[PDB]
């Protein structure tokens, strides 16, 4: 006990964390890669809108010793905001430190405890890594839901979910209260994560990750969604973020469009004094999602020639109008729980986690 059990998906967009909360269920969220240098005092997932955290830890080095900070979201309003910085084709390790630990610290201050020990349990793209997580962090809110509350994390030891079916475990299993089958479901098998910026595609072999074939291409989400927002601002002559975009207008008719397939989507968006339905331009965007995503998942059934196809991630909900073929393939396994798709791998790493404290 005073214990958090969480798994950790961290990428370049998101910092995504699965963790048990006190009714033994798995509890999601994600952390925008998204840090700003903060001033030593203050000035649905409501919580972590808002994060201005101060940051004690050995992991931390120079001039972030032990400062505070705006994280995520509250970050990404800032001039100063750090991101990820990416070529045309480590030391900015704070740039994930600071969200993971931060994310800890919110799940730990959900659960009402003050101090946890986090095992790690997470994945990479090990010991090296792992020592650098290792050591005592503290994290102090400075405002927001949780202002003046101070977590101290401690991390002992960890995994990075590398080989075995470590990866996949949320394609079988739940949690809830602890730790129960999937209602509905090879010895090769492919993982799919059809992420936002990025799309992991490995093939495990005999318990084995074939670290030859294991592949990570830039197909993600972003650029469709890019591009069917230009067309819609475009139609006008709106939305601040993708996400914004993604939870307010497209969200719901997903969902609708899961709990019953009879039902067809509708888009329409309010910009000013002027409203407009945009179905056509949406559908569009996320139909050529769907299709380039068939193209790229049938190439690497050939490579691979993998016994099963596993897809998961957010892409799988985004371009479900289409990809929701997959579940008439044989050889292709979409999520029973799809709504659930887009935290297929940290809930994967959660369950692991369960199992290693058992
Ligand atoms: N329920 C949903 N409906 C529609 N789109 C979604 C849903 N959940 C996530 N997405 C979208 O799917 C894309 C992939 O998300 P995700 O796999 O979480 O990205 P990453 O793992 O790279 O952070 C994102 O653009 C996200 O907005
Ligand atoms: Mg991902």
């Amino acid at each position: 006990k005073n214990m958090l059990l969480g798994g950790f998906d961290t990428g370049n967009i998101k910092a995504k964390i699965s963790f048990l909360n006190e009714k033994g269920n798995i509890e999601s969220f994600a952390i925008p890669t998204v840090i700003a240098e903060a001033p030593p005092a203050k000035i649905k997932d409501e919580d972590i809108e808002l994060l201005h955290v101060r940051i004690i830890s050995n992991s931390l080095d120079g001039d972030a010793r032990s400062r505070a900070w705006y994280v995520g979201a509250y970050a990404k309003d800032q001039e100063d905001r750090q991101e990820p910085t990416v070529d045309e084709m480590q030391k900015n390790k704070k740039l994930h430190l600071i969200p993971l630990f931060t994310s800890m610290a919110v799940a730990a201050a959900r659960i009402g405890k003050e101090e946890v020990s986090v095992p790690f349990s997470g994945g990479m793209p090990e010991e090296q890594i792992l020592e650098m997580l290792y050591g005592e962090h503290t994290v102090e809110f400075l405002d927001g839901t949780y202002e003046g509350k101070k977590i101290k994390i401690t991390i002992n030891d960890g995994t990075m979910n590398v080989e075995g079916v470590s990866s996949v475990l949320a394609i079988l299993f739940d949690i809830v209260n602890g730790e129960i089958v999937e209602v509905e479901g090879g010895e090769s098998y492919a993982i799919n994560d059809l992420g936002a910026g990025t799309s992991d595609n490995a093939f495990f072999e005999d318990g084995e990750l074939n670290k030859k074939l294991s592949t990570n291409t830039d197909l993600g989400t972003n650029k469709y969604i890019d591009e069917i927002l230009k067309n819609i601002k475009e139609r006008f002559m709106p939305f601040k973020t993708r996400e914004d975009f993604i939870q307010r207008l497209v969200m719901p008719e997903v969902e609708k469009m899961i709990e019953d397939d009879t039902y067809k989507p509708t888009f329409s968006v309010k910009w000013g004094p002027v409203k407009e339905n945009v179905t056509d331009i949406v559908m569009d965007g996320m139909l050529k999602y769907a299709e380039d995503q068939k193209a790229s998942l049938d190439k690497f059934w050939d490579k691979t020639n993998a016994d099963k196809n596993i897809v998961v991630g957010g892409g799988v909900l985004f371009g479900y109008a289409g990809l929701r073929d997959l579940k008439e393939q044989d050889g292709f396994i979409l999520p029973k729980n799809i709504q659930e798709s887009a935290y297929f791998t940290s809930r994967s790493y959660l369950i692991a986690n369960l199992l290693e404290q058992l």
